[PDB]
Formats: C-alpha cells, sequence, structure tokens
C-alpha cells in the first residue's frame, strides 16, 4: 500500500462544541511512524499505539481560540516522512444554531436509486462490484443526485419541506448494493449517485426550494465490502473477532428487568445479516469515528437533521454519548431513531427526557411511530370488525409515555413496509382516511415516495422488491410521469392532487403544528377528533364503514361549544352540527371553525 | 315500612382506624326524626338532612376510648320514638394486621351457584322473583355455600390457600340472578346461597384449612331491582338522575391526555347494561356507604382481601378514598382490581406507587394480568405462527411499568373467559405449558374451578354461559365427580393431579415467591427461563412445537453455569444440560438446581 490511503475525517472546523478531533489515519506502516503539527489553538495530545502498524490515531484538542485556516501535519519515521495538509474550516453563519426538522414539517421520502435517473452515466462506474439492471428488483435502476435535484420543485410543489433519502454513502457490494444500508465508505457518496460536492449542492437547492435534507445514518453495522475487512484497525473494531455471529433481534433485552446479558448483548453486537460486520461501539475509536462522521456529514452538507437507521441495535452507552455529542453541536437539530417496535414503552425509551427505570439516558429528539401506524393500518384494511378504529384511539392515548409525543414521525408508509394504498386494500376513500390522519395528527408527517400516486405492492410478509418500483416518469421513455401528470389514471391523478392539496394546506396550520388535540372514543368505526386553540378549530371526522352513519353532536359539545356548522376544506362543502352530523359511507370531512375560547 | 326498615352498617366495632361512623337509616318519616344517645367515646354529630323524608344519615364519631358494648340510638319526632340497640364488637386479635393474599398463595376462583349444590332446599327460596333452572344457561342452578363447605378440603388438596368466590350478597332479579354482580341487598347474603353466618362459617372453616377467604365486590353498580330503587336516597344517588344512560365504555378516557370528559364521565356514570344502575360515588353518602359496606364485610367475615368488579368504571378520586380507607384499616391487606384492558399500560396506572402523568393516585396493591393472560394465549393458540411465545416475553419486559408486578393476579382463566382447556385448543402439552406458567411467573396466581380437570366451553366471542357449567360432582346424581374421581378420562385426572403436584410444590417454594427472573428472548418457539436466588433456580424450558428442538445451552450460561444435567420435576426424567437441551415436541420441563453463588 502507498502514502496515506485515508485522512478521517479529511478536513474539519473551527469553532465546534467539542475541542477534541480524533483522526484516524489508513496507509502502509503509518502506525510506525511520529505525528508533528504547528497551528496556533490546535494540540497535539501524544499516541495511544495500536498494534496494526497500518492505522494511527492522532488526537487533536482544538481550542476555541484555533481560526478557520490549514496546517500540515507530518509523520516521521524509518528514515522516511508523510505529510497531509489538514483544513479547519469557517463555520456557516447560524451552524450550531440550524433549526431540526419538527411539526410544521412534512418529509418526502425517497430511495435515490429508485427515484429519478438524471444522469444515465453514472448507472455503472469503472472499478465497482455491481452492474445496474432496472429488471432485477434487487438490482440498480440508476437513480442519482441528479435525477433528485430535478425534481425538487415537484416536491416541494406537492408542500413537502423537507426530503429523507435513504443512505447515498458508498455501498460498493457484488449485489444489493441499491439500499444503501450497508457502507463501504462512510466519507464518500456512492459515484453512482455523484459526488460528495453534488449531495452538498443537493442540500443547497433543497434549502433554495424551502427544503431541509435529511441524511439517513447507520450506526451499527457497515457492508462486508468496506475496505476496513482487508485489514482490520483494532482486532475488536467489528464485534466476535470480525467473524459473522447473527443476532436473533430480542430488543427488548436492551431494557427489560428479566434480561439475559446474553440477549443484550445478541442484540447490539450480533450481525444483522452476514453481509452486514457489526462494529463495536464499546471501542471508544469506533464511537469516536462514528459521531465524527455524521457531524461532519451534518456541518459539510448543510442537513436539517438525520434518520438513524436500526435504532437499538448499537450499544446502548454508545446511543447515549453519540446522541449527546450531535445535540451538543446542534441543539435544535433533529434526529429520528428508527425503532421498529409495535409497543408504545418500547419505543418510548429511547426519547430524550424519558424518566428510564434502568436510568437510561437519550438525547434522541424523534423516532418513527410503528405503533400508531400499526393501529391505523389495521383499522382501515380490518373492515370486518365492529370497531377497528378504537385500536387508534387506544394507541394515541398512551402518548402520555413519550416526552415530546409531538415531536415524532408519523408516517404514511416507507420502504420497509407494504404500499399505503395496498395496506388500505385498495379502498382509495379509506386511503384518504389515512392521508387526513397523517396531515392532522399532534406529529411529524412523513410520506413515502410513489404513495401520492397509489403505488402497489404485495401486502403479506415481506417483500423489499415490492416496495421500491421506480417513481414513474423518473427514467427516459417512462411511458406515465407522475412528475408531469402525463400517463396517470384519475384516480391516480387524484391521489396525487389530495396530497398536494393536503400538505400545502398543512404548512399554513399553526393549529396542526402546536395545537392541543381531544379525541373521542370511537363508535362503530366512527371516529371524532379535533385540534384546538383560541384561533382555530379543526374538526375530523371519518366514517370506517360502507353504510351512512350519524352522530349526534350533543357528544362532542366540549369542542364545539353550539357550533352551528362548519365548512369541510375536503369537498368545500358547509357540514351541518347542530344537532347531528351526517356521515356517508367511507367519508372523511375535515370542518374548519373558529377559535375555541 | 316498620320502623327502621334498613340499618346500615347494623353494627360496628370499637377500635377501628377511622372514628367516623355513617349510619344509613331506612323507614317511613323516619328522615323526620332527630337521634340521640349517650355513651361513653361515642359523639353524635349535628345533623345533615336530606330531602327524602324515608332516610335518615347519622353521623357518629367513635373515639378510641369507646368500649365494646352497645347503646340506643332513639329516633324522635313528631310525638312518636323509634329505638335501636347499636352494638359496637370488641375486634378479634390480630385484626388489623392481617395478612392479605400474596405470592406464597394460589387463589381458587368459584362461581356460588356452580361449583356445589349441598342443600338443594334452598335453590328457590319463597318470595324471591326467580325460580332454579338447572338445565338454562344463565338460570340458577343451586350450588351453596354448604356445598362449598363440603368441598374446602378437596380445594385445600389441590394445593390452594384462598378461596374467590364470585359475589353471593343478595341478587333478587327476576332474570339471571345467578350471578351474583348486580347486588339488590349489599349487607345480606343471597338466602338462596344461604345467611350472613353460613358465609362467616365459611371463612371460618377455610381458615382451618390453611385458606383465605376474598370476596368478590361490585362498587360501581347494583341491580335494577335493589329497594334503593323504589324510593331514591337522594335525587343523585343513581347517575342520570337514576334513569338508564349507558356507557359505551371507553376506559382509556380517564387515563389519556387527549381525553374529552364527555367520555370520562360517560366511564365512570354511564351505566354498564340497564339492569344496572351506576352508583354516584361523587356523592359523598354513596362513598362512605361503600367503603363502610366493605369494611364491614371483611371486618364480620375474617377475610383475606376483595377482588374489585369493574375497577376503572367507578369515579377515580372515589377509588383513590376507597383504597386508601381500605388500606388504613387493613396495612397487610390485598385488593385485586379487575381493569379489563390486554394494554400493561392501562393496568399499570391503577396500582400503589404508580406515578402517573396526571398525578393519579391509588391504594390498591393488585390488578388482573389480563395483558400477560392474553400473550399466552395468543402464543398457545397461533400454532401457525413460528414464535408466538415472543409475546410472552416482551409483555413480561414491560413489568417495570408496575410499581410491584409480583403482587398482580396471573390467572389460568375466569368466568368471563373461554375455558383454560379450550384456550389451548385442547392440546394437554400447550394446557401443560399454561399452567406451569402460571405456577412459576413472579405472580400469585388464580385458578378457576373446573380447569383441573379440563372442562371446555366456546373459543369465540362471549358466551358466558358457557364458562359456567355445573362442576362435576357438585350436585346429587352427578355422573362424572371430580370430588371422588369417578367418571373422568385418565387425561382429566392426569391434569387434576397435575394441578394438585404443581399447586402443593409452588406452596414450598419461596424462589417462585420472592425469587428473581431471567427468561430469554424466544427463538423459535421454544422458551426458556429461570428463577433464582441464593438458595435455588428452578429453570423451565418449553417448546411450543410438535417437532424437537436441540437448543445449544451456551447461550443459558448466565443461569446454568456449568449444570450438566437436571431432573424434571414434571415426568420426573433427567434432562441433560451440559452442550445441548433436547425438547421433545411440545414439552415443558422444570428443573430445580442450587443457588448460584
Ligand atoms: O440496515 C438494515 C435494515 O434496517 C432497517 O430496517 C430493519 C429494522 O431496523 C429492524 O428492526 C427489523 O424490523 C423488523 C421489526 O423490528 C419487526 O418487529 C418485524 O415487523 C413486521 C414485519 O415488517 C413483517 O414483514 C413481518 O415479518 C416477518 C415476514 O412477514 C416474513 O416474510 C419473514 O421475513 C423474512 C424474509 O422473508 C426473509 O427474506 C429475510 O429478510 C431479508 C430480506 O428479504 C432481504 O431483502 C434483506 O433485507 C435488506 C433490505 O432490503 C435493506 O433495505 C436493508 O434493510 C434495512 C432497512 O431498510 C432499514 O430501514 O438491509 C436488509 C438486510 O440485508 O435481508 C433480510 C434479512 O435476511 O428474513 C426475514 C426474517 O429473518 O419473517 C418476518 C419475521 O422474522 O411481521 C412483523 C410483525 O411483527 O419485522 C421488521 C422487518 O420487516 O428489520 C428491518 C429490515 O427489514
Ligand atoms: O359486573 C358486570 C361484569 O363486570 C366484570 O366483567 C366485565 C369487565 O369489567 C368489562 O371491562 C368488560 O370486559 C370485557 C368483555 O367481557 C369482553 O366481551 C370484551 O367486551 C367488548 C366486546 O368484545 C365487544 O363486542 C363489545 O361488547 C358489546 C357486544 O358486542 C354487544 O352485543 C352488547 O353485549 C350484550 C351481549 O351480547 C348480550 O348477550 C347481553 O349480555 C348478557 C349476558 O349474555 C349475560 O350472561 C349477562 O351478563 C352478565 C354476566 O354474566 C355477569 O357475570 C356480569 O358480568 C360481570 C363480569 O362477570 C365481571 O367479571 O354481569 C353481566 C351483565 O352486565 O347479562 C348480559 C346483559 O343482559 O347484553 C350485552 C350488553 O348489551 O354490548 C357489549 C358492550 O358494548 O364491547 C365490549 C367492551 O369494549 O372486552 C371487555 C374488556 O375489554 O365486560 C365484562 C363483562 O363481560
Ligand atoms: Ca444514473
Ligand atoms: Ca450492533
Ligand atoms: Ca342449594
Ligand atoms: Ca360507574
Amino acid at each position: 500500500p502507498t502514502a496515506i490511503e485515508h485522512m478521517e475525517p479529511p478536513f474539519w472546523w473551527a469553532g465546534m462544541q467539542h475541542k477534541g478531533l480524533q483522526l484516524m489515519v489508513h496507509g502502509r506502516d503509518i502506525g510506525r511512524m511520529e505525528a508533528a503539527l504547528d497551528y496556533p489553538g490546535v494540540r497535539l495530545v501524544s499516541p495511544t499505539r495500536v498494534p496494526n502498524a497500518n492505522y494511527l490515531f492522532v488526537d487533536l484538542e482544538i481550542g476555541p481560540e484555533a481560526q478557520p485556516g490549514s496546517f500540515d501535519i507530518v509523520f516521521k519515521g524509518d528514515g522516511r516522512s508523510e505529510r497531509y495538509r489538514y483544513r479547519l474550516l469557517a463555520r456557516e453563519q447560524g451552524s450550531a444554531q440550524r433549526q431540526g426538522f419538527g411539526p410544521g414539517d412534512a418529509i418526502y421520502q425517497i430511495m435515490p436509486d429508485r427515484f429519478a435517473n438524471g444522469d444515465p452515466s453514472n448507472d455503472n462506474v469503472a472499478g465497482m462490484r455491481e452492474q445496474a439492471d432496472r429488471r432485477h428488483g434487487g438490482g440498480r435502476h440508476g437513480g442519482d443526485i441528479r435525477g433528485t435535484i430535478d425534481h425538487l420543485d415537484y416536491i416541494a410543489g406537492l408542500g413537502f419541506t423537507q426530503l429523507w433519502p435513504t443512505p447515498l454513502v458508498e455501498n460498493d457490494a457484488a449485489a444489493y448494493s441499491y439500499h444503501g444500508y450497508a457502507a463501504t465508505d462512510h466519507y464518500r457518496i456512492d459515484p453512482r449517485y455523484g459526488s460528495n460536492e453534488d449531495f452538498v449542492r443537493l442540500s443547497t437547492e433543497a434549502r433554495k426550494r424551502g427544503m431541509g435534507l435529511i441524511q439517513d445514518v447507520v450506526l451499527s453495522h457497515i457492508g462486508k465490502h468496506h475496505w476496513w475487512m482487508k485489514d482490520l484497525p483494532t482486532p475488536d473494531w467489528i464485534n466476535y473477532g470480525g467473524k459473522f455471529v447473527p443476532t436473533q433481534h430480542h430488543r427488548v433485552a436492551v431494557q427489560d428487568p428479566y434480561a439475559a446479558q446474553a440477549d443484550s448483548e445478541n442484540f447490539t453486537k450480533g450481525w444483522f445479516v452476514e453481509g452486514m460486520p457489526d462494529l463495536n461501539q464499546t471501542n471508544p475509536l469506533v464511537a469516536n469515528y462514528l459521531i465524527q462522521n455524521n457531524i461532519w456529514w451534518i456541518e459539510y452538507a448543510g442537513l436539517s437533521g438525520l434518520r438513524i437507521d436500526t435504532y437499538g441495535y448499537s450499544d446502548g452507552a454508545f446511543l447515549t454519548e453519540y446522541t449527546r455529542r450531535l445535540m451538543a453541536e446542534y441543539p435544535r437539530l433533529n434526529m429520528v431513531g428508527q425503532e421498529w417496535s409495535t409497543r408504545v414503552p418500547v419505543v418510548a425509551r429511547w426519547q430524550r427526557g424519558k424518566a428510564n427505570f434502568d436510568g437510561y439516558t437519550s438525547h434522541l429528539p424523534s423516532l418513527m411511530d410503528f405503533p400508531l401506524v400499526d393501529a391505523m393500518r389495521n383499522a382501515l384494511s380490518k373492515t370486518g370488525e365492529e370497531n377497528g378504529l378504537n385500536e387508534v384511539y387506544e394507541t394515541l392515548s398512551l402518548d402520555y409515555l413519550y416526552p415530546e409525543p409531538q415531536n415524532l414521525v408519523l408516517f404514511g408508509g416507507n420502504h420497509d413496509m407494504a404500499r399505503m394504498f395496498s395496506a388500505a386494500g385498495e379502498d382509495f376513500d379509506r386511503w384518504r382516511m389515512n392521508l387526513v390522519f397523517l396531515m392532522t395528527m399532534p406529529r411529524i408527517p412523513q410520506f413515502y415516495s410513489g404513495d401520492e400516486i397509489l403505488m402497489t405492492s404485495t401486502v403479506k410478509g415481506r417483500d423489499d422488491a415490492s416496495y421500491r418500483r421506480d417513481f414513474p416518469g423518473g427514467w427516459a421513455g417512462d411511458k406515465a410521469n407522475a412528475f408531469s401528470g402525463a400517463g396517470l389514471t384519475s384516480q391516480q391523478r387524484a391521489a396525487q392532487d389530495l396530497v398536494r392539496k393536503l400538505a400545502n394546506w398543512r404548512k399554513n396550520q399553526p393549529v396542526i403544528h402546536n395545537g392541543r388535540l381531544m379525541h373521542f372514543g370511537p363508535e362503530e368505526n366512527t371516529w371524532v377528533y379535533f385540534r384546538y386553540n383560541k384561533d382555530k378549530r379543526i374538526m375530523v371526522a371519518m366514517n370506517n364503514n360502507d353504510k351512512p352513519m350519524t352522530l349526534p353532536t350533543a357528544r362532542f359539545q366540549e369542542m364545539l361549544k353550539g357550533a352551528p356548522s362548519g365548512v369541510d376544506f375536503l369537498s368545500g362543502k358547509t357540514v351541518g352540527l347542530g344537532r347531528e352530523l351526517r356521515l356517508a359511507p367511507k367519508s372523511v370531512v375535515v370542518i374548519e371553525l373558529p377559535g375555541l375560547p
């Protein structure tokens, strides 16, 4: 091997919250060397060696007096000497104070390979392990950053204010590289998507259109083709000494009074799959590496926040420190952890401010609301149940378990589950109820690309490829183009219109962002709730039955306070409320009313 | 009425914790009288007069200097004078400190009408509204206290240490009087069961056999034929002015940050059914009445605790005071609330010691563990699921939500749900798993009469009559008789023998009463857990599959610590533990090992 092959992070910033910076330097016999530097405000701590002669960790303390600039780090040993020009950048104005995504936002989720192919020429890149195959469900289809940039106006036009793409970091695998969840280089965009600079441009172009950029970060694991695997930095870098030992996924084991250490360790150290080596985050070098890398992306790419994969599969103590570090840099940031459980207590455990039985503490601002999504999908699909919506109501009543339920991400769907329209049984009227719910709950809504034109999938079991079909219009030659509206059916277009109507309306509804919620127990699969404050009331009523239903309004008087009627935002019709609310079969109304004193 | 028709409570005790005693006096124009008395230590408080001429509430303060004895309360008015000789009983030594049922106990549950007809002559009682009909599923079959007493040896012989009969208080209804849940006289045993004195004798006879007696109390409602209903003590004694307004059962509404007052009021004030007038517990006279009545039963009948029906259907503030009052009198008592929800947070809300988001405080020691019973019934029934036992494991992991999870009552079944054997799909092997689970969990186990001989029922929905078939041997002429063994199949006898073996064994296993629990995440519907302390380990392993399973024992070494083998208590077979645990199809083993160092 040659010179310095990797320097990570490759540059940094003056004026960060945490003064320490740990450089991970890789190259043949770099560990046999001694580093030296001279720059006011930067102090070189002095080596703690690792047995591997091919890695050197350099500990810097960057004082508040250190100014933007650059300086040489010089490595000397065995009659030779190596050099790296290290840059400390100036931070953009307002960087530390950046506002993360919140209740007023709506997030549009894409898989960058499956959204838009702006440049067919990067579909394959010389030297990489996988060839593109649009006809393979698990293959690379060729979506890229150029295609995403091309369609930012579309996403903004739909009413979305944040973009969350699944990971774009290099995944140089021989197969299943497209999904991004097995990083082979945490400091590089996969060249098939574009360059590091292209990703920065994506952020800047999104910001021009009023949209934030949320990065999808994996912390627990990497891909087996990561360059580390060819020469392990330390013998304990990867859990189980770099050998495949599978997790059995006992997620409660990390938060269970009756847990076996075997099960907790298996959850946090066990390999997700054979092709995903598990990072030993109990090694402080690994912890520092991940914390610094994610900060580096936030700072470099001007992100509004993060979505954190496989949340509890990382070491718990590491997550405590990681969340503390990120949030100390960016106190107004949001980060949404993916803790995939339908049990509210299991999700709620991880949110900042939670008083946990075991004293577990976290600075994680948000989690994905799998419990509530599961409840609504059940309600809308099990149409033979007398009162399926009761599950939604009862799940929501558990919100007190969360320190900040209003900061949780509620979603129509995502790349891991059945398509929203399919989960609703291809029932457009019931799908409308799901959409209304998503846009009116005291949550941060997230929507999955393609759902706005009722893309379908298999509903039973798990079928990842079926959830990730190419967006129509993302590829040259497509017969239908959802970006332009060309070739959409009337129902598809009606869906897209409704999404655009509701999401744009929602942006302008402070009562949804921070108003109160009062809901009523569902009765025979009818459900009424209100968002309210002194300025506005929004009354949602849904009739989840294939028959008309009539609801006496006396029941709702603490919210209605004698309102004789209101205008339904959906239909534009005036709806009577004096003595009863008459719902047509499978209907939902969104009645807008004056404030509640 | 004839002078004083009802005096309630009819007598009291010297030396109670709460000095106050409120007498509810009933009779024609008694409300027009004025009470007077002269007895050392007893003070008459100045009157508070309700507009109903047929009732008088008399407030006494019984100071600690009041001795046991009697004194006349004289009621003077309109030139007439009525007397009542009031008695203060001496309390039994150790009364206040009585030990309530706890984790070392096992509760046997009966319905008195359905267990044993010791006296056919009381099946009908002249004057009563219902005639017995043994062939009618919802009729009175004639079981009584004499029959229960006749068979205490049998219950004690099975290994049970507490008897819980469903209510024996008067239910003088035209139809469905048998079940006891619609009281028509809170101070009287239904004469078809026997007298008040017979109930005291049931308690004393049970005690002679090492068994406590747990009374089933209804607080929220009475029956429509209660004598109150003919002449309402106050206009607000019954919720909704004594007229039927149904509850819609929105149980979470009393513990939901988004609750409507309409829903929460409807839950606690709404009538359970038309035949069950709802008590207005916000009226302090109603509150005092119930508190005193239940204390009266505890003191009079020498009870070891209570089972409290329809728990959250009572007023929340009333419940705080009721539980406070009862626990003040009897600090070591146990009372188990029936809060029928399969959601851990909903049940846990009510247990003494819980820190609730809304500051709600309760003194209730115990609740019925519907969530865990539901989880195990799901695991045993969902035979098409690869790992249904995962529900049990995850539910258990939520025990940190309860202040005192070991004090919760775990049950094989009860009078409101499908028969335990039917719940296991009539699979003897799965039934054994449920039984072992019940007898080894950190819980107070409760068992439903008839389950020890594998009685069956319908499985779906609610079918009360199906769960409540006459105990075989309870009636003269029965051709299957569980008391003698006559007519039982080999399998039914084996069930009975196993109940006896495990219950009696449990009695002598402190490690089950107060030991730790460590469980392991179930894998492919195999599950291993341990009860352990310095003295003993008890390993439970179950294979919920119709194929053999081989579990490497490395996994369990934090509990096994190299144990080469053990003896299965159940089969009495030796079980290898050195390298692998071989489980036969549908097996459960229970292995005793010495305590860990
Ligand atoms: O970065 C890795 C991935 O992380 C992220 O998502 C993961 C979550 O963090 C993690 O918790 C977990 O979620 C599970 C959740 O916790 C569970 O409660 C449960 O929820 C329900 C589930 O959704 C239902 O489908 C069902 O589960 C059963 C299912 O019906 C049944 O078919 C079977 O599933 C087995 C598959 O059939 C089998 O093929 C294989 O799965 C493969 C998969 O086919 C393959 O494509 C590959 O997956 C890739 C994936 O495409 C990538 O995107 C990347 O995934 C990341 C996610 O995108 C993140 O968001 O990497 C993956 C790994 O390479 O590999 C899979 C693994 O072999 O095995 C399956 C079983 O082992 O059985 C299941 C039950 O076991 O019912 C559940 C109701 O309780 O399941 C959640 C997952 O669906 O997993 C997330 C990754 O999916
Ligand atoms: O003291 C009263 C009883 O209290 C104790 O148990 C009750 C629990 O505290 C309470 O939480 C709830 O528990 C669960 C319930 O058992 C489950 O069924 C289920 O309930 C939901 C159900 O799944 C839904 O379908 C719906 O139920 C409605 C139902 O669909 C609808 O038809 C109607 O119900 C009527 C019946 O269908 C009809 O037959 C008749 O009922 C008769 C009954 O057949 C007869 O035996 C007699 O019932 C007695 C009972 O036998 C007594 O033992 C006593 O019950 C107490 C329990 O034993 C306690 O342990 O009193 C009963 C009389 O009230 O008389 C009945 C009335 O004539 O009429 C029914 C009523 O119209 O309406 C229901 C309700 O809307 O919603 C259910 C709630 O969401 O899950 C519940 C908890 O989640 O009820 C327990 C009693 O079953
Ligand atoms: Ca491309
Ligand atoms: Ca891990
Ligand atoms: Ca009888
Ligand atoms: Ca009530």
